[PDB]
RNA sequence: AGCUUUGCGCAGUGGCAGUAUCGUAGCCAAUGAGGUUUAUCCGAGGCGCGAUUAUUGCUAAUACUUUUCCCAAUAC
C-alpha cells in the first residue's frame, strides 16, 4: 500500500502516522511540520522541566530510524 | 496632467554602536535552515573555518656655519 514510506521509516511507523492521519490521501495534503508532529501527546510536567522528550515530538521521533542516534 | 507605492542604484544632510564587521572554487539549506514560548503551530539562513585596532584606509604630531684680498725712496 506504500512502498517508500515503508522503505523509509519501518512498517509500525508507517502505519501509526497514516492510521493518526486519516489514510495516505489526507496524509498527502499535510505538510512536513505536522507529519513531524504525529503522535505529539500532551505528557503533562510533573516538577520536571519540559524535559520529557514529548514537548514536539510524535511517532517519527520515536522510530527506530530517528531514535539511533545520539540524543542530541 | 499632477499625486503616490514598491524594489534597486548614485548622492547629500543627520542620528546611533565599536563584544562586531567582512570572506566562504568549505558543507548543509524552501525536495526546508532553525525552532525556548503559539507546535496537526511558526518559517531562513545555519555550521565549520579565516582576517581584524571587534571593518579598513589615509593625513598630521612625536630639523644647522658652503665661500674670500693684501707693505715699502723724493738714493752712494
Amino acid at each position: 500500500i506504500a512502498p517508500n514510506l515503508s522503505i523509509i521509516i519501518g512498517a509500525s511507523t508507517a502505519a501509526k502516522i497514516m492510521g493518526v492521519a486519516g489514510g495516505l490521501t489526507n496524509l498527502s495534503k499535510m505538510p512536513a511540520c505536522n507529519i513531524m508532529l504525529l503522535g505529539a501527546q500532551r505528557k503533562t510536567l510533573s516538577g520536571f522541566s519540559s524535559t520529557s522528550v514529548l514537548p514536539h515530538t510524535g511517532y517519527i521521533y520515536h522510530s527506530d530510524i530517528v531514535q539511533s542516534l545520539p540524543p542530541d
